DNA sequence: CATAATAACAATA
DNA sequence: TGATATTGTTATTATG
DNA sequence: CATAATAACAATA
DNA sequence: TGATATTGTTATTATG
């Protein structure tokens, strides 16, 4: 089904990092290595028992979601290396006991977003912060600026995402443009991969469609193109993270620190403030722009983060 | 664990029915007395196995949602009979598909309502007339107006409802009262059980207080006091549904019906559009006001049904 | 003498 | 109703 | 001659 | 991460 095979994108990984100038030890990444190698010709259920309960036994005094992510990096590779019918899938994982735990540490910090929400006082200069960034000749500038006016998860702008006008009748549309390319989410009905589907932006669709073909066409662009996750995370996201650090500092409301994803969360609740028609709830349409599946009006729990400072102004207006 | 017991409830209801002088045979009834009379002495997991599939071949015919409810009846009837313990409460239990599945069509439901609000255009109308209602000498009356003014369920307002007088400061609350009785909640912590907590009302305190006051003192009231929720259903349903049928048909929305919950959904929209502090989100705080449990986020999905038309109007008031 | 580079470690959606 | 893909933070390594 | 009463049947939160 | 409690609709029954 069978016994034998390996599991390629590891072994790439530990072989390239045979010869850094620096860095940690790929460890887990030989760890998984041998795990796939010593699966090899073993047959019996009970050996690859005995050989997950090791590798479980290593795992232990990390974090839950480290354990968890963990889990998912073996079982990735048990499907690479044999493919998606071998019995060490059925045997490699995590108990229910832990993921539904997972979900409840999950549901609770996002009840506690709910009840306390962050007042963006300064999100226009944010906005404005970002459309600056549109006009930058550095590649990572524009693409921080298309982060905050398009709500593309960075991932998305930076390695894989097209833009395109939207037509509005006869015209082009102003407001909103058509996105392909979005991430977490694999083939499926009522899910939008591979599918272009109209979104807002937060400044002129114009600006936004010319500054990504500048993005696209620079040297650094043509080298994002088409990353896979890894490669994008290690070319790009330190500098990201302490870039847009810099950038807002002293704009970013003080409950928090500037953040790359804060941009999308911004972003929704700025779409939706200015463009959702009426019959509609704000878990929908969150879900809807930002490319959640059909029915999935969960996902949208976790952007329900800051409230903008004229709603937190006229609410404040009763009585 | 033990082998020997009588679901008691199921027993009573047939012996009061057995002379009726119309209505339909208990047969469910009677299918359940029968099973669990079949499972005194019964030690075997097979013999067990065997009568439960027999039970679910019977069932099989009605509505997905309807077995259900019947499987809900059945191990209600176990538990009572023989405890918590009793071996067949593995058994006798649907499989994980069609709990999956019923929750997939729950969501999918959902999903279109909050995609396409419904417009409440007369919604001052009804809480007009739900306010009427509350200097009605008749307690069905009342007991209306408060499920709009209050937004308790029917069979809290009617039953088990707890109201008093909220202090604010050195005074007491206007717009909101203290209630106690909240149904469909068991003990536990971050539940609302036999807990007292602060909800708004959508008319003067001192009116919705007192009208409940000559509710609990009617004759019928006092009859009303402290139902099973089977014998309120069948005491006052019919005659609530065609009241409330028969009170709101002409200023209801046209898209549905009116029916009793309809108020405690109105309730939820009308409270938020009034009272909400800014730093909370929809979710949170319908949650609170409806006595959802801590860090449940997602039962407030139910709720988001109308759409007032002030909302409506100022949202289409874009460019 | 100390720090950039890298992956482990970790949280989020 | 089973067990993922992205984003965010920090310890450890090699190096004139 | 037909209809109120009752529980089955069903959906919702 | 296991298998409920409420609200809403209709078929069937007994009955001068
Ligand atoms: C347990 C599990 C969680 N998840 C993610 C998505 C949910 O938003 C989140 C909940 O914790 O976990 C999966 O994608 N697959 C799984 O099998
Ligand atoms: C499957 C199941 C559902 N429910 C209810 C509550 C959820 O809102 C609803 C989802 O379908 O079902 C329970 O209370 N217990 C259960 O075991």
């Amino acid at each position: 089904y069978p016994k034998t095979g390996v599991a390629t994108s590891i072994v790439e990984k530990i072989e390239r990092a045979e010869f850094n100038t620096a860095g940690r030890k790929p460890t887990v990444l030989l760890r998984i290595a041998d795990f796939i190698a010593a699966m090899n010709g073993m047959d019996a259920k009970q050996d690859m028992q005995a050989l997950w309960d090791a590798e479980i036994a290593i795992m232990n005094g990390r974090a839950q979601t480290t354990i968890i992510s963990y889990i998912t990096k073996y079982r990735n590779a048990i499907r690479e290396a044999f493919g998606d019918d071998h019995p060490m899938l059925k045997i490699a994982t995590g108990d229910a006991a832990m993921y539904d735990e997972a979900a409840r540490v999950k549901m609770e910090k996002i009840a506690n977003k709910h009840g306390a929400l962050i007042t963006f006082e300064n999100y226009r200069q944010v906005l404005k912060i970002c459309e600056d960034c549109l006009k930058s000749s550095d590649p990572l500038m524009i693409g921080i600026g298309l982060i905050g006016m398009t709500g593309r998860r960075p991932y998305e702008v930076f390695t894989q995402a097209e833009f395109s006008p939207a037509p509005y009748g006869k015209g082009v549309s102003k407001w909103s443009i058509l996105f392909n390319g979005q991430a977490k989410t694999k083939q499926g009905e009522g899910t939008k991969f591979g599918i272009t589907y109209e979104i807002p932006v937060l400044t002129r669709s114009e600006t936004v469609l010319a500054a990504y073909k500048r993005l696209r066409e620079s040297g650094q662009g043509k080298l994002w193109h088409g990353m896979s996750i890894d490669d994008f995370s290690s070319e790009t996201r330190l500098l990201l993270r302490d870039t847009v650090f810099n950038l807002f500092e002293d704009v970013w409301p003080k409950e928090e620190l500037p953040k790359p994803y804060g941009l999308r969360h911004l972003y929704a609740e700025v779409a939706y403030h200015n463009f959702a028609p009426p019959h509609v709830t704000k878990n929908s349409y969150f879900a809807a722009i930002l490319g959640h599946n059909n029915n999935d009006l969960e996902t949208s729990l976790s952007y329900m983060t800051y409230t903008l400072p004229e709603d937190r102004d006229n609410a404040l207006a009763r009585l």
